[PDB]
């Protein structure tokens, strides 16, 4: 891993989110997600701990800043 990502921020899922289409991803209560794109609560691009990235609601995600 010589290079990194534009967004080294993480977010925590507040509630189990569920999408209707494959375009977006689902969230899981008490879980972290590697934030990639955060333009607005409308859609937040994050990545799971498996290697997949998708869109999710920011309203159900908290900025992991301990």
């Amino acid at each position: 891993g010589p290079l990194g990502s534009p967004e080294e921020t993480v977010v925590i899922a507040l509630y189990d989110y569920q999408t209707n289409d494959p375009q977006e991803l689902a969230l899981r209560r008490n879980e972290e997600y590697c934030l990639l794109d955060s333009s607005e609560i409308h859609w937040w691009r994050v990545q799971d701990r498996n290697g997949h990235e998708g869109y999710v609601p920011s309203s159900y995600l908290v900025e992991k800043s301990p």
